[PDB]
């Protein structure tokens, strides 16, 4: 069901097999699920002037740029006439037989010169799961991919010494040499055209939840009690006696004697 196989119908490249060309620019020639034989033919230039040997290397999978994927074999076709940039007119053949045999031609016009590369993709690199992943990563990241490769554009071409890992020149600025400047370079943001990023307006919706409870009862104290006042009596006995009747100044009643 996953699995469908029996024999036959995968006659087909298995692979996207490509080449470097232009700094940073993988052209995938024969892309996988193409029918073998397969051909393409493509002329290719070079912006790097004066070189008079090109570097031909076959890579499997896709990238935007040259690199992450496999690499099949390569050659370096000399004989180039030093001339300037998209003069070296570069045609290569790049066909597949009936057994998968990657036969890749590189003719330069300029001269007549050829040199080609015979690869059966019979037998590979890697396993063939890592390759599988590198298939599946290249579709994955694809749009990635697409718009960086393309981002890279003018026309078909080859570059030699297309990794900069020490440039040549990178300082040719007025400084102490000639110290008036002012200002010679006005723009940035501006010459090369402006994309605009893609937008995703959408918004979240959210969702709650909120049922349990611990207060099962409400306990409601209610007064409920009774007293008695006490009272009590005093003793109230109280009377202040004077008896009286019969004192005095009593003298003999006539005076003297």
């Amino acid at each position: 069901s996953e699995n469908v196989q029996d024999l036959l119908l995968l006659d087909v490249a298995p692979l996207s097999l490509g080449l470097e060309t232009a700094g940073g620019v993988m052209t995938a020639l024969i892309k996988r699920n193409s029918t073998i034989p397969t051909k393409q033919t493509q002329i290719f230039t070079t912006y790097s002037d004066n070189q008079p040997g090109v570097l031909i290397q076959v890579y499997e999978g896709e990238r935007a740029m040259t690199k992450d994927n496999n690499l099949l074999g390569r050659f370096e076709l000399s004989g180039i006439p030093p001339a300037p940039r998209g003069v070296p007119q570069i045609e290569v053949t790049f066909d597949i037989d009936a057994n998968g045999i990657l036969n890749v031609t590189a003719t330069d016009k300029s001269t007549g010169k050829a040199n080609k590369i015979t690869i059966t993709n019979d037998k590979g690199r890697l396993s063939k799961e890592e390759i599988e992943r590198m298939v599946q990563e290249a579709e994955k990241y694809k749009a990635e991919d697409e718009v960086q490769r393309e981002r890279v554009s003018a026309k078909n071409a080859l570059e030699s010494y297309a990794f900069n890992m020490k440039s040549a020149v990178e300082d040719e600025g007025l400084k102490g040499k000639i110290s008036e400047a002012d200002k010679k370079k006005v723009l940035d943001k501006c010459q090369e055209v402006i994309s605009w990023l893609d937008a995703n307006t959408l918004a979240e919706k959210d969702e709650f939840e909120h049922k349990r409870k611990e207060l099962e009862q409400v306990c409601n104290p209610i007064i409920s009690g009774l007293y008695q006042g006490a009272g009590g009596p005093g003793p109230g006995g109280f009377g202040a006696q004077g008896p009286k009747g019969g004192s005095g100044s009593g003298p003999t009643i006539e005076e003297v004697d």
